[PDB]
């Protein structure tokens, strides 16, 4: 019978763990290099004669 | 009579001109590498027993 195989593992390496930095909604905002604000928006206008 | 002296000048060098980038309120905001938002604030709390 085909059974689920699990390879022998080694203790987790600290350098592998990145998950601690984006497991929460607020965190995903903190991870942004720049946050989108209304004053960054430039609206184009097509003025006719 | 002491009069205001003005030294002979050379044409303005383009590389000298930085003023075009912050002569307006909005521009001073655009010049910011990061804008301050409410979600960047962390308020400390002193919980007593």
């Amino acid at each position: 019978m085909h059974t689920a195989e699990f390879l022998e593992t080694e203790p987790t390496e600290i350098s592998s763990v990145l998950a601690g930095g984006y497991n929460h909604p607020l965190l995903r905002q903190w991870q942004s290099e720049r946050q989108l604000t209304k004053n960054m928006l430039i609206f184009p206008l097509f003025i006719s004669d």
